């Protein structure tokens, strides 16, 4: 997999973010994770966490997996990095998302994320508290 540049347009919620990619505005949906909706428990904390990560970053990158790059809603599907740190993994490690939506062919970082979730679970963080 390869990292490609993008710039933040705006935070949306725990697992979606508006980025300019190849000069076009797009909503990105983070691969392999599920954050609570804003209206659900830990939703606001997940939204805030993703926001801080992407707003504080000097450099946002997107990394598509090997499979589909857009979902049925036109959202880009990617791993998103903030100064080289993966947002998807960071949410997992903090107990602010669950590994989910693991579809064959777009699951390169599955075990990395499951490992983070396990440590969050062990630590009883947030969703696992
Ligand atoms: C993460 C992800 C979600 N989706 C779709 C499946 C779900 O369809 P349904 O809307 O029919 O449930 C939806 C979940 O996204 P959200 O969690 O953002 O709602 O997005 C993909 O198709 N591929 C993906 O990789
Ligand atoms: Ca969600």
């Amino acid at each position: 997999l390869h990292k490609e540049p993008a710039t933040l347009i705006k935070a949306i919620d725990g697992d979606t973010v508006k980025l300019m990619y190849k000069g076009q505005p797009m909503t990105f949906r983070l691969l392999l994770v599920d954050t609570p909706e804003f209206n659900e428990k830990y939703g606001p904390e997940a939204s805030a966490f993703d926001k801080k990560m992407v707003e504080n970053a000097k450099k946002i990158e997107v990394e598509f997996d090997k499979g589909q790059r857009t979902d049925k809603y036109g959202r880009g599907l990617a791993y998103i990095y903030a100064d080289g740190k993966m947002v998807n993994e960071a949410l997992e490690r903090q107990g602010l998302a669950k590994v989910a939506y693991v579809y064959k062919g777009n699951n390169t970082h599955e075990q990395l994320l499951r490992k983070a979730e396990a440590q969050a679970k062990k630590e009883k963080l947030n969703i696992w508290s």
